[PDB]
């Protein structure tokens, strides 16, 4: 499944404008799992 590859919701990270500034790191293009907008990157 998609969630298995990306634990965006399971981890509950934050969507920010890439690149993902450490310690956080990019996990995958998760539009639904975003704060301001889906365009952002689901940083975990």
């Amino acid at each position: 499944q998609p969630r298995s590859h990306v634990d965006c919701p399971a981890l509950h990270g934050q969507c920010q404008s890439l690149p993902c500034t450490y310690p956080l790191v990019f996990v995958g293009p998760d539009p639904f799992h975003c704060g301001p907008y889906p365009q952002f990157g689901c940083c975990a």
